[PDB]
DNA sequence: ACTGGGAACTTCCAGTG
DNA sequence: CACTGGAAGTTCCCAGT
């Protein structure tokens, strides 16, 4: 098959989602390595054609089977909830810079399901009975509709990929890790300590402080009522797999979520003596 | 004949309930409701003790005493009022369950409508002076009695105002408390760093305070310090002492200086730096 | 069953490129 | 002034009794 195949995959994290209330334009999208100086957007490449034609995206659940989504995407050569443009005849080589994510509110779902059916936005034109399961509306995954031509010029449509899952900032459950502030940066290795951080959002139930050396697994503690807005995290330090020790020595302190395993940014952490 | 109160609503430490919640809000506490001593607030009439109807509405906190894009729910209450029937026997009345429910942005105007229809205004003040904006932490109790003269004709008196009550979503206006410390001993000097951790607060309107016998000291933090508004890092400042001899005893709670406000007290040691 | 309260969803907005 | 987080307003519900 002349195919469809995807590079720039989309930034999972990073990223937040506005409603109908907060601008028609959401910026863009980034990918998965933009960074502000090296700063890119979601590519696509093609091998076996390089000519004129149709190209459009939709949205669909994370979890399979890939339904259609009820959220909409808004921006340039948007409408009725994807995008749609003309493909380009110059490369095959493709990037997607003008992109938005807008979510719909968990009443009008039902109106929104209704909308997708009418276009027929449907990549895997699924059942209209198991498009009842249940809806994430943290996580979205984008699906990739083409049309080309033969050595004839009829039109001709190919397999349909799919994305890593791209995910909400403001969202609770799957919201970026980050540390922001700290009470101190190191104290004795014999565990004890109790420390002060301030943070991105985090959920009090699924979190964990979690320490990395050289092999070596340890969780400071902590209960679900230490947990203070939901920013600020109140724990003790687990001894050190060597509670004698002599020098100082350093390793790695992050937030984990058991569920998904997303880890934060890591701060540096100093064991000492007495 | 007038009308006296005698116990208060609680200014704060009330939360207000939207139609969507509706379980009534609880009930309103008086301003010494103690957890054992439970009160409610109560109104005594001096000058008269018989047959009687009573009228609660609500009217902003801003002068002049406009009514109040809000309601009353409970008990003898409908359309943002409560009308009962006193008992005649005493001069001492107290109203019990009682609410609070706040209304939508949008249904501002249609509450404004339905308040001027049911002539809810107890003030007649005109709808030139209704205009503008109003206050939406905050509103203010409004008592209207009805009696009997000297002949049994029925007679209509003079409507008093009560201490204003608040609302703790409201971050510059509910209660202000603390709730984990990670350090109460540090130096008089300064240059020493505490951690603290407490319920909503702005970023731009709040202070740190520390007090003696008849003393002020202030711990200086820039604004990006306040980390999500329940967090503080911040300097605990140089006390009225150059190097002390004994360990001295204050009194460090949390002031915010648009309205002057306090939180609990808790004690500070301060301990005689003889090593830097 | 009730409250107290805590987060989860939703809307605005100010500050800084 | 177009994004960007923070924060404020609204709804939901889970934990205490």
């Amino acid at each position: 098959m002349p195919y469809v195949e995807i590079i720039e995959q989309p930034k999972q994290r990073g990223m937040r989602f506005r409603y109908k209330c907060e601008g028609r334009s959401a910026g863009s999208i980034p990918g998965e390595r933009s960074t502000d100086t090296t700063k890119t957007h979601p590519t696509i490449k093609i091998n076996g054609y390089t000519g004129p034609g149709t190209v459009r995206i939709s949205l669909v659940t994370k979890d399979p089977p890939h339904r259609p989504h009820p959220h909409e995407l808004v921006g340039k050569d948007c409408r009725d909830g994807y995008y749609e443009a003309d493909l380009c005849p110059d490369r095959s080589i493709h990037s997607f810079q003008n992109l938005g994510i807008q979510c719909v509110k968990k009443r009008d779902l039902e109106q929104a399901i209704s909308q997708r059916i009418q276009t027929n936005n449907n990549p895997f034109h699924v059942p209209i009975e198991e498009q009842r399961g249940d809806y994430d509306l943290n996580a979205v995954r984008l699906c990739f509709q083409v049309t080309v031509r033969d050595p004839a010029g009829r039109p001709l449509l190919l397999t349909p990929v799919l994305s890593h899952p791209i995910f909400d900032n403001r969202a609770p459950n799957t919201a970026e890790l980050k540390i922001c502030r700290v009470n101190r940066n190191s104290g004795s290795c014999l565990g004890g300590d109790e420390i002060f951080l301030l943070c991105d959002k985090v959920q009090k139930e699924d979190i964990e402080v979690y320490f990395t050396g050289p092999g070596w697994e340890a969780r400071g503690s902590f209960s679900q009522a230490d947990v203070h807005r939901q920013v600020a995290i109140v724990f003790r330090t687990p001894p050190y797999a060597d509670p004698s020790l002599q020098a100082p020595v350093r390793v790695s302190m992050q937030l984990r979520r058991p569920s998904d395993r997303e880890l934060s940014e890591p701060m540096e952490f100093q064991y000492l003596p007495d």
